[PDB]
């Protein structure tokens, strides 16, 4: 069976539930099939998913690799200069893995930054069309629309939320896979 390498944060691995309660693992029950690997962990930036990612490609040898990465930074220490650096090498990591990148877009909040959010938005679209490589619209888009979905934080998706995700990642990446 394939594997899709999930390589995020908070948004894939889940704030304040278990992985299993959080869409990767929902996506994986859909697909005796291909098998989803969630290597997200809460809190990390692109740098410390860069960091992971050499062990993970030789250790699950992916024919995928989801990156969702960089909502983190602008808390931590880095400018949009930075992160589209880092999420550059981890591009070029997958590629020279045989593997096929897939990168999400990825949006702050709109108190974040009057041109900052345009700055760092952009990242994405340039590095997609840099690579060559899929850019799947930002997830959390489709969740803000719906209160009930959203944590106290008003910036993470809720456990009710997962299947929608799971099931609209599916769609998403069913072309791609």
């Amino acid at each position: 069976a394939d594997t899709l390498l999930i390589l995020g944060d908070s948004l894939s691995a889940g704030y304040r539930m278990s992985a299993s309660a959080a869409w990767p693992a929902l996506l994986n029950d859909k697909w005796s099939k291909t098998s989803v690997v969630n290597a997200s962990i809460s809190g990390d930036t692109s740098q410390q998913g860069l960091a992971r990612l050499p062990a993970l490609l030789k250790q699950h040898q992916p024919r995928w690799v989801l990156v969702e990465l960089g909502g983190n930074d602008g808390l931590r220490g880095f400018q949009p200069q930075q992160t589209e650096q880092t999420l550059r090498q981890i591009l070029q990591d997958v590629k020279a893995a045989n593997a096929e990148p897939l990168l999400m877009q990825i949006r702050l909040p709109a108190n974040y930054g009057r041109r900052y959010n345009e700055a760092f938005s952009a990242i994405y679209p340039k590095l997609a069309k840099e690579f060559d490589v899929p850019l799947l619209p930002f997830f959390m888009e489709e969740v803000y629309l719906k209160p009930q979905w959203m944590q106290d934080d008003g910036i993470h998706p809720n456990r009710d939320a997962q299947p929608f995700i799971a099931d609209w990642m599916a769609k998403q990446l069913q072309p791609l896979v």
